[PDB]
């Protein structure tokens, strides 16, 4: 066991082990706060994340080891990685914290209209971490440009830290269907690389009937295939009774746009599901010529979420958790 010391930060107590050193704050959410630290062990520049009350309620505790679960799963350049993962608590029956370790990344998308050839190397990067990602059969759901950590170097990684999340949402999703899949982080990243081509917010709606208005200005009310796939009444009297609007020419949208780029953003906000590009074909096309090599576009070891059907105590996902904690191998 490290030896640990004992701050306070902002009105929050940080214990770590004297390994992470000069600790500062650089932010938090509702799940966490973050501290920048130095890992005297690597000589890297890190990123700590304390859960916030990581085992206040089963749902808590639940989401507490799914963070844990996911985060020590990936393994790729182009997603987070955990770099370590403690708690000062000496037994299961004192283990009330948990911190999160991972590379300090310069900067989020956010903070960054790029140059076309800045573009197609940041899109083909999360493309690739989304290949990845999808391919154990995880949909991230929240993809928005504060979630793509960026290093100087234009080195992207995907990450939640759980600008309107609604902004890069997926139609299907404002339409509330039960059955989205993949491809609803495939509209997201279609919404990034419009706004990183344009620097406007693709889809600015102020609610979610404001933003299905928006989005189907651009890409059509629903045709008779996709409408024939609605089992929802209500969805189909509403989108039915709206005066019927013709998908637009992209090409005018997005007025001087590489060409190749304007031909991806059709394949990605097709409106129908279905018919979306897959991130593994997006990393195909054209655009990413510089970029791809179809030898080191990997998929990912396959990913047990069989938890998230189970109904357990608090108890239960605390010891989960601990024993999560406790088996964690660092990266090499
Ligand atoms: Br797909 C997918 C990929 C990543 C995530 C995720 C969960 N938690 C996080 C990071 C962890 C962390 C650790 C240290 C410092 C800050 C942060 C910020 N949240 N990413 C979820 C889904
Ligand atoms: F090889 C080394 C050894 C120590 C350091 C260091 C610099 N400032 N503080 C520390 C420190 C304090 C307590 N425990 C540690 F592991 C590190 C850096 C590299
Ligand atoms: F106004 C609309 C109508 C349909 C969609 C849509 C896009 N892809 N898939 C769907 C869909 C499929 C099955 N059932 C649903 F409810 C929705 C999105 C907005």
């Amino acid at each position: 066991r490290p030896t640990f010391y004992r701050q306070e930060l902002n009105k929050t107590i940080w214990e770590v082990p004297e390994r992470y050193q000069n600790l500062s704050p650089v932010g938090s959410g509702a799940y966490g706060s973050v501290c920048a630290a130095f890992d005297t062990k690597t000589g890297l520049r890190v990123a700590v994340k304390k859960l916030s009350r990581p085992f206040q309620s089963i749902i808590h505790a639940k989401r507490t080891y799914r963070e844990l679960r996911l985060l020590k799963h990936m393994k790729h350049e182009n997603v987070i990685g955990l770099l370590d993962v403690f708690t000062p608590a000496r037994s299961l029956e004192e283990f009330n914290d948990v911190y999160l370790v991972t590379h300090l990344m310069g900067a989020d998308l956010n903070n960054i209209k790029l140059t076309d050839d800045h573009v197609q190397f940041l899109i083909y990067q999360i493309l690739r971490g989304l290949k990845y990602i999808h391919s154990a059969d995880i949909i991230h759901r929240d993809l928005k440009p504060s979630n793509l950590a960026v290093n100087e170097d234009c080195e992207l990684k995907i990450l939640d830290f759980g600008v309107a999340t609604r902004w890069y949402r997926a139609p299907e999703i404002m339409l509330n269907w039960m059955h989205y899949n993949q491809t609803v982080d495939i509209w997201s990243v279609g919404c990034i690389m419009a706004e990183l081509l344009t620097g406007r917010t693709l889809f600015p709606g102020t609610d979610h009937i404001d933003q299905l208005k928006l989005i189907l200005r651009l890409v059509g009310t629903p045709g008779a295939e996709l409408l024939k796939k609605i089992s929802s009444e209500s969805a189909r009297n509403y989108i039915q009774s709206l005066t019927q609007m013709p998908k637009m020419n992209f090409a005018n949208v997005f007025i001087g746009a590489n060409p190749l780029a304007v031909d991806l953003l059709e394949k990605m906000l097709v409106l129908d599901s279905d018919k979306r590009i897959t991130a593994a074909q997006a990393l195909a096309h054209a655009y990413f010529a510089q970029y791809h090599d179809p030898d080191d576009e990997p998929v990912a070891d396959p990913y047990d979420q069989s938890f998230e059907s189970r109904d357990l105590l608090i108890d239960e996902w605390k010891s989960l958790t601990y024993d999560e904690v406790i088996s964690f191998v660092p990266p090499p």
